[PDB]
């Protein structure tokens, strides 16, 4: 079941790089997250992730 499923590291690491500098440009992020491309940080947050 899943599909290329993410670990809570990378999901923590990911929401405090996000909410730190922003929901911008996902490829400056991607340099951040090795491995997760701008489309997958992506889909990791405008697609999941929502702290409301």
């Amino acid at each position: 079941l899943g599909k290329t499923r993410w670990t809570r590291e990378e999901d923590e690491k990911l929401k405090k790089l996000v909410e730190q500098n922003g929901t911008d440009d996902w490829k400056v992020i991607a340099n951040y997250l090795p491995n997760r491309t701008d489309v997958q940080c992506q889909h990791r947050w405008q697609k999941v992730l929502n702290p409301e």
